[PDB]
């Protein structure tokens, strides 16, 4: 698909840099015709077919295609897409409350109520995605944003659909790989992937929300990946002594090696606790 090739600067004014990635930079912007604000994600294109630098057209179009289909309170929306010789520019819904990653860094540890407040929104967003057979594949604190972090119960939106894929055949087999700390065993072992991988990531996020500690984190990437594959984690008493057994039960049913035995997004919403790259 070809995108708008007029100079983005003729329709938008950019400002503060919101975030960055290996092949992308995100900047706050303002559309001239409406005065409304957005987050412009500039993704670097590949200059040749056989190159490591930049993102392939196929990968950019996949992210755009997925974004165009979604509309839900807990997921980011796509406003427009521009492009030029060097970048494809996605004009995304702005989430100005910062990364959950930074919010957690400033508060250390949350209560189970604060944790479930965040988790319930994350689950609702993932429920929406999984309902459309969309696997996110990159769920982690830096890919979850707060609309306003100066509120007791911040609302969130899932962002970064750079690894997202449609799972119309139940599974995708293409070496998709994210951040060692959050990837599921099937990703580590390069096996067919499905919506189940996201549920594992949710388990890791929950563990972090409740303790401020990462379950599989090692001193090196290989150590982390080895820990993940062996499901090498435990609930340290120093961190979980005052955490309910139900909270641990929730986590335990997500951090399951066999994708088929892992809780599904629907299971997670009905669970008693809730129910009301990778290289050297
Ligand atoms: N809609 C948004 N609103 C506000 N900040 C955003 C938004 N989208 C992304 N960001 C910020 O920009 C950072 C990078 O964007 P993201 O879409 O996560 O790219 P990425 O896939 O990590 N990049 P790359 O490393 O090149 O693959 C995020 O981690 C956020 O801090
Ligand atoms: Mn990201």
């Amino acid at each position: 698909t070809v995108f708008r090739q007029e100079n983005v600067d003729d329709y938008y004014d950019t400002g503060e840099e919101l975030g960055s990635g290996q092949f992308a930079v995100v900047k706050k912007c303002r559309e001239k015709s409406t005065g409304l604000q957005y987050a412009a994600k500039f993704i670097k294109k590949r200059r040749t077919k056989s190159s490591r630098r930049g993102v392939s057209r196929e990968d950019i179009e996949r992210e755009v295609s997925i974004l165009k289909e979604i509309q839900h309170p807990n997921v980011i929306t796509l406003h427009e897409v521009y492009e030029n010789k060097t970048d494809v520019i996605l004009i995304l819904e702005l989430v100005a409350g910062g990364e959950l990653f930074d919010f957690l860094a400033e508060k250390e540890s949350l209560t189970e109520e604060e944790a479930t407040e965040f988790l319930k929104q994350i689950l609702n967003g993932v429920y929406y995605l999984h309902s459309l057979q969309i696997a996110h594949f990159d769920l982690k604190p830096e890919n979850i944003m707060l609309l306003d972090r100066n509120v007791p119960k911040p609302r969130i939106k899932i962002i970064d659909f750079g690894l997202a894929h449609k799972i119309d055949f139940g599974n995708e087999f293409k070496n998709i790989f994210g951040t060692p700390e959050f990837v599921a065993p099937e990703i580590v072992n390069y096996e067919p992937l499905g919506l189940e991988a996201d549920m594992w990531s949710i388990g890791v996020i929950t563990y972090i929300l409740l303790s401020g500690a990462s379950p599989f984190l090692g001193d090196t990437k290989q150590e982390t990946l080895a820990n993940v594959s062996a499901v090498n984690y435990e609930f340290e008493d120093e961190y979980f002594s005052n955490t309910s057994a139900l909270a641990k039960d929730f986590i335990r049913r997500l951090l399951v090696k066999d994708p088929k035995k892992r809780m599904t997004i629907q299971d997670s919403l009905q669970h008693p606790w809730i129910k009301p790259p990778q290289f050297e």
